[PDB]
C-alpha cells in the first residue's frame, strides 16, 4: 500500500480522475448525472476517513481489547467500504478487508489502521481538491528555547514565508510533524479564510494545548489529526505561527489557493522544510 | 427526542429549513456549508446505526462502547452543531454520559439514530442535486399483503411482505404500519425510490439480493442506511403485485422530479391489508 501513498503524494490518483470526468465503470448517478455520484464519493470517503483515524486512535486505547477493536471495525467498516468500492474506489475496499484481518498483536492492527487511514486521506485530499464547490457561489449566496524554525513555500505562487513551530506547546505532535513534504495546497470550503494541506503522516498523539480558532492570530498554524492529518494556515490543536514579518503575503497566497480549489482546479503546491 | 421524531415525520425540521435557506460557508456562499451539513448528517446517521447495532453485541462492555462513542462521536457532533444541528450535538453529548445498563444506552442510541435519520431524510429531499445536472451528463402462504399509496399523486398498489424471507425484518416494519412519510428518489443508484420508515430495526437480514436481480416492484429495506423502505422500478422485504407493477413508472418519474427538482413533497402511506 505505502508505494501508492507515496505515488499519490506527487500524482493525482486515477480513481480521483474517473470520478471528475464521469468515466467510473458503474456510470453512477441516476438519470445520467454523476453529480450526485461525485458528491457521495467525496463525502463518503472524507467521513469514512475521519472514522478510520478515530478507529486508529482507539487501537491506541488499551482498555479496549484488540478483539473488541476488530469487531467495532467489522461493524463500522463494511457499509462505507462496499459503497465506495462500488462508486469509484474498488481497491480501498479490499485493503479495508486486509485491515479487518485478525491482528496477531495490537501493534499490527495499529500499523494497518494508520497506513490505510493515510491512503484514504490522500484520496480524500485529491477529491477535496477537484470537487466543484463553485456551483454554489453562482446561486446560493449570503519556552522560546524549543520553538523550531521552518520555511513554507508556495509554488507556482513563488511565495515563501518562515514560521516557528512550538515543540514545547505540543511535544508529541510537533515531533511527529518534525519527523516528516511537498503536498497539494487547498482552501477550507466552510470555515472561511484558512488554507490546509494533507500532511503525509498519521499522528494519534493527544494534543493538550488547543486554541479556539476565533482567538487564533493571523498566520496561525494548526494540525488536525481528525479532519485529515491536515496542516492549517489561518489567514484546534496549534502547531506554530508564520512569522509576523511575512504574514503580509499569506492573504494573497490565500486568495490564490481559494481560486485553486474553488474555481481553477489548478494545482498549487506547498512545501515545508526546516530552517 | 421521540416528541421531535414524531413531529418531524410530517413537519420540516427548523434546522434543515434554515440551512437550505442559508439563514444559519466561505466567501458569502452557503452551498459548500450545505454540502457539508447534508453529507455529515447522513454519515453520522450511518455511524449511529452501526453503533446501536454494536450496542446489541455482548462481547463489548458498555464502558468500552461508551469510549468508542466518546471518540467517534464528537468530531461529527460538535461540527454539525456549528453548522445546522446544535441540538443534535447536545443530545449526542448526553448519549455519551455514563450508562449503567446496556438497555438504557441502546434506547438513547436508537432514538437518536432515528432522530438523525429523519433529519437526513429531510436533507436528502431538499438537497439540490439539480446543479450538476446540466454540467455533468452522458411460502406464499406466509407473506402478508399490505397496500401502498402516494398523495397528492393519488396512485396506489398492493404488495406482499415476504415474512418467510425476512421474519424479523417483516415484523419490525409491520409493527410501524400504518404510516405516512416523505417519499424521495435514489439519486445515485438509478430507478429506485425510497422513504425513511419510522423504525430502527436491528433485525437480522439472512436473505439479501442483488439490486440488479431485483424485479420491478421489488421492495427492499435499508436498516443499514437510514432504515428506509425501497421500491425498485440488499435485504429483501416484498413485491408489488404483477398487475400493479405498471403503475410505479410515472410515480418514480414524479418523485424524481420531486427530489431532483420541484421539492414539492410526495408522501407515501403504507397500511396493512
Ligand atoms: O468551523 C468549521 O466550519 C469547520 C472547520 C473545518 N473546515 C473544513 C472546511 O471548511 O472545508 C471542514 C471541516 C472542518 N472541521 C471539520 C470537522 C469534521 C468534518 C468536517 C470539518
Ligand atoms: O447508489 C448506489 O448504487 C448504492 C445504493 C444506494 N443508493 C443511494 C442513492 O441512490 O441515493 C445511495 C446509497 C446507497 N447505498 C449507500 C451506502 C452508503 C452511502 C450511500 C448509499
Amino acid at each position: 500500500l505505502r508505494e501508492l501513498i507515496a505515488s499519490f503524494v506527487s500524482e493525482e490518483p486515477p480513481e480521483i480522475r474517473r470520478i471528475r470526468t464521469g468515466t467510473v465503470p458503474d456510470l453512477p448517478g441516476s438519470y445520467g448525472q454523476y453529480f450526485t455520484a461525485w458528491d457521495f464519493s467525496n463525502s463518503i470517503v472524507r467521513d469514512y476517513a475521519m472514522n478510520l483515524y478515530q478507529l486508529t486512535r482507539l487501537a491506541t486505547d488499551e482498555s479496549v481489547s484488540v478483539e473488541n477493536l476488530l469487531t467495532v471495525f467489522r461493524t463500522l467498516d463494511p457499509i462505507y467500504s462496499t459503497f465506495l468500492g462500488y462508486n469509484g474506489f474498488p481497491v480501498l475496499a479490499e485493503y479495508a478487508q486486509r485491515v479487518g484481518q485478525p491482528a496477531e498483536s495490537r501493534a499490527e492492527l495499529l500499523d494497518r489502521l494508520t497506513t490505510f487511514t493515510e491512503y484514504v486521506n490522500r484520496l480524500t485530499a485529491w477529491s477535496h481538491h477537484y470537487f466543484p464547490w463553485d456551483l454554489g457561489g453562482e446561486r446560493y449566496r449570503y519556552d522560546p528555547s524549543q520553538r523550531i524554525p521552518v520555511r513554507l513555500t508556495w509554488q507556482p505562487l513563488g511565495v515563501q514565508v518562515d514560521a516557528e513551530i512550538y515543540a514545547d506547546l505540543n511535544p508529541q505532535l510537533a515531533t511527529d510533524v518534525l519527523k516528516a513534504f511537498t503536498v497539494l495546497q487547498d482552501h477550507a470550503v466552510v470555515s472561511g479564510e484558512s488554507m490546509y494541506a494533507w500532511a503525509p503522516l498519521v499522528s494519534v498523539a493527544p494534543t493538550p494545548v488547543r486554541e479556539r480558532i476565533c482567538d487564533a492570530p493571523v498566520g496561525r498554524l494548526r494540525f488536525s489529526q481528525a479532519t485529515g492529518n491536515k496542516v492549517i494556515v489561518q489567514y484546534s490543536p496549534v502547531l506554530g505561527k508564520v512569522v509576523d514579518s511575512h504574514a503580509d503575503r499569506l492573504a494573497e497566497v490565500g486568495k490564490a489557493v481559494w481560486e485553486s480549489t474553488f474555481s481553477s482546479k489548478e494545482p498549487v503546491w506547498l512545501t515545508v522544510e526546516r530552517l
